[PDB]
């Protein structure tokens, strides 16, 4: 009640699935109902900001990003925190206001050192907020390891959740774990992780549909880059993609799924068929690697060497895709162009949906009253012109 | 000239089940308001439907035979076999169909095609809308149950090669071919210029090849997912037509699906219906073993064995068509997709009518259309079948 009231005017705002010609009101970092404010507090805006007719949408949330701008999160470097901060800062210019630093399959000693150095952290002028870690691997399949090194894959059979605890170390900073559910004893691990509030995602897996459905019933709620590093859809063997159409899942519970809309990992047909089959679950992720923002050269991805050739990142010396160099705003615009969906659907896939996945939909991913005032200013092509966190301008184009 | 009024019914009209009466006169659906312009404003007969559903009669555009009849055999009485099938499928809710012939030697087409002409429906059976010729101009890689020995190609003289194979095409309504065949573009233009629907099937065509064939005039896909490349995130193949933005504006690509519970799992029916609901066409793809069950049968030049309710080419695990009737397919599609009753009924009637340009006379309960319709309960069991406003089959007479 003791903070300044900001009124953003001459804008279209994404609210309730629609672009509305309505002002955005903010105080103390949260969005205000202006009618409630005048009718209970009898207060008007302390400051007005003309948005020039542009679009305001909730800031993007990237739940799978391995690094960027030369930073590799899967390295136990001397200043891990500095690298996270650099990425957090730079992705503001991509419209990203929250993200999950992601680590790929690594030896346990890397997790033991890196994980405690990347805790949850609120966004601000210092960069997008850190929502917690996404640990992708090592409990994934050899057949679909993709860019993950075979030598550091692990399994559960010995002592299940304790094997995972010994591998990663304390899980306080962890928010998502990608695993392959066909691993023996995955049920016990999925129960333990979700009981601790950790989202379980299915990926890098040769699981069939029934195994995937079992994993959802155990508590899994996410699919890691749909179509990538999993078996294809077959009309008598649907695999993980079949989760998008399954009627055997808990009634009314939304299974979410990431898609990499960089133009290389999935064709327009795949983005369209998923968006049409299950629009509410689609989550845009960058799956970015350290070459994000650099565009070329040799980089690392954990224990692997990565080479960027043209606009595509491969494990050095191979034709194995190893992440993306497309920032989130590029993914949003590509998803929009490739699917022919509405601007609202593209913006929701990059913010609302990841927020819902993580249970944050009351504070992030929306412009609803009471939510955090994390939003981006967009032109009609969905180019980012400005980024706000807690109602404060934290990045502006030039 | 009698006016029939069906009362106490829900009718499928405009994509909705409406509690409205159905009026019929002269074999056609009647606008009751037209009676205000005539001398008599009351029906000559009223039929209380007990709250049941009236829907357009099913249209099966891919059925190879059934009940011991194999359309792809040059027997001494081809017409009698077609009539037998036509008669029996009334009990499955089917009031029109396209007898389908599989890959055969040219001598079979020359004898059989002239003996299966278009024929209106009636008490003697479902109407014949024309022939569906599936093959022989299809891929070796995806020939399925079609015999390798009788596949053919176009490269020599294209449409003339097709004419020499089939003989005169007057009775032909659909041709399934693989568009990656050389000179397929020419054949597709020639067929569609003559009013023949071209369907893509038994093909390893990539998406671009499939889209090109649509631009050439193709409007149908033969049993989606069966005998074609899978949906894939690098190149979706023919299935990608359901999501393509590269097709002629305003053209609905239609696609058949076999909803027998064996040819495609529920995920496939769901993913297609959600990606492109307006194009989905239910076909039985029935084979001569329909209604006979286990044992040895034929499918054209092939021997077929039905073992455990599944049809295979004898001595193989190669699927060779279906033994599920259309009403079973309708109910399976409904249950498997969770779609509306209206969507399931439209996929079995409206959509195949639209494919064939017949939506003003078949596949609808619109005014002026042919009064071909079925009486259904809420589980979509067919309890009665009407053609030209006349009752031609009834499940029982308990009511
Ligand atoms: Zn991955
Ligand atoms: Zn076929």
């Amino acid at each position: 009640a003791g903070a300044r009231v900001l009124q953003f005017t001459n804008c279209r705002i994404l609210r309730g699935g629609k672009l509305l010609r309505e002002d955005l009101w903010v105080r103390g970092g949260r969005i205000l109902d202006p009618e409630k404010l005048f009718f209970e507090e009898r207060r008007v805006a302390d400051e007005r900001r003309d948005c020039g007719g542009r679009i305001l949408a909730p800031g993007f949330i990237d739940v799978q990003i391995n690094g960027g701008f030369g930073v590799d999160f899967s390295q136990a470097t001397e200043d891990v925190g500095s690298g996270v901060a650099l990425v957090a800062r730079r992705i503001l210019s991509h419209g990203v206001t929250s993200f999950c630093p992601t680590l790929v399959t690594s030896p346990p000693e890397v997790y033991h050192k890196v994980v405690p150095q990347i805790p949850v952290k609120s966004g601000g002028p210092h960069g997008a907020g850190v929502l917690g870690l996404h640990l992708e691997g090592p409990f994934i399949s050899r057949e679909k390891r993709g860019a993950h090194p075979e030598a550091h894959l692990r399994s559960f059979e010995a002592d299940a959740f304790q094997d995972l605890l010994a591998t990663y170390g304390p899980l306080d900073n962890v928010r998502i774990v990608t695993l392959a559910p066909e691993l023996g004893r995955s049920h016990e691990v999925i129960r333990a992780l979700t009981a601790r509030g950790i989202c379980v995602s299915l990926g890098h897996s040769v699981a069939d549909l029934r195994a995937a459905e079992d994993a959802v019933w155990s508590g899994a709620t996410f699919i890691t880059h749909l179509f990538n590093a999993m078996l294809p859809f077959h009309h008598r063997d649907p695999g993980i993609v079949g989760l998008l159409t399954s009627d055997r899942l808990p009634a009314g519970r939304c299974i979410f799924y990431g898609m990499i809309a960089d133009g290389t990992h999935t064709n327009p047909a795949a983005l369209r068929i998923a968006h049409r089959a299950h629009p509410q679950g689609l989550v845009l992720v960058t799956d970015a690697i350290p070459a994000l923002g650099l565009g070329n050269g040799r980089h690392t991805l954990g224990q692997q060497e990565v080479e960027v050739d043209g606009l595509t990142a491969y494990v050095a010396g191979t034709k194995t895709l190893s992440g993306s160099i497309a920032p989130m705003d590029v993914c949003v615009r590509h998803f929009l162009q490739a699917t022919g969906c509405s601007m609202e659907s593209a913006l929701e896939a990059a913010s609302l949906h990841p927020a819902q996945l993580l249970g944050l939909e009351k504070s992030k991913g929306t412009l609803d009253f009471g939510a955090d005032a994390d939003f981006v200013v967009l032109d009609d092509s969905l180019h980012v012109q400005a980024t706000y966190i807690s109602g404060e301008l934290v990045w502006q184009a030039d």
